[PDB]
């Protein structure tokens, strides 16, 4: 439970590239877990007019000395060519979550 | 609108189990809302194996001065023995709001 | 990519609502994109008593230089007399989306 935990935010066009992007993160142990939001609609100008599509959105839980590897993964991984890849660091957590964070992502 | 807000996130397995949360917290003067998210996949290991689930998310809306009182609050009534309960503190926002959040949680 | 991004959650009582000030901000150029989470539950205390409504909730991507001005905004077109505006700095991106957030703000 040494390390602070953090959260990476990440958008996907559809779910199956989001349970596959949280796949190879688990298998890399690189995360801890992810929540995926489906139906989410992205709204946005592309060529001068506004644009629309469904995605899904992704939260992924892991520690702060992961992040990085975990961004430059997901860059590698992802079907976006520019993909949003944020990291947000939590102001705190329950110990015991914070325990298995650590733990699952430990090699 | 004496007090900074905070923003606490976690999951449960069903929708019941959030609205009993939100419920529970809010009747305790503990947060001023809750907003669940339904239907989200988690995705993590678990005996060496990757597995997944449906479950919701929850944004609750508190001071700062609440937050560990809230999250101690969460983990004791939490079906998870292991719930993830995130503080992210945001950096700003508008002041009816801070003033409203302060006037719902305030004894 | 020069300016650092931040994000915006705010919640609306319809899909529309949402879509609207989404689309407000971006011709305005005031965001780089919304996503629109649809069909979240609300729960609050109104007249002593818990309460539920649906809402929709957004996350709005921006640069940190118009966060004020993107905020000022919603407070003039949202739908409620007390929104929920709420600023998240992230402590990283990726390059290209900077890039990219900070392109599609630009006049
Ligand atoms: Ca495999
Ligand atoms: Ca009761
Ligand atoms: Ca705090
Ligand atoms: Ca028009
Ligand atoms: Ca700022």
């Amino acid at each position: 439970s040494m390390k602070n935990i953090s959260l990476l935010y990440t958008t996907t066009p559809t779910y199956e590239d989001a349970y596959r992007i949280s796949n190879i993160l688990l298998e890399n142990k690189l995360i801890a877990c992810a929540n995926i939001f489906s139906n989410i609609t992205s709204v946005y100008v592309w060529e001068d007019e506004i644009h629309n599509n469904t995605e899904c959105a992704i939260i992924l839980k892991t520690t702060n000395d992961l992040v990085q590897h975990a961004t430059n993964k997901i860059q590698a991984i992802h079907p976006y060519d520019t993909p949003a890849i944020i990291t947000i660091d939590p102001t705190n957590a329950n110990d015991k979550f914070i325990q298995w964070v650590n733990d699952c992502t430990a090699l």
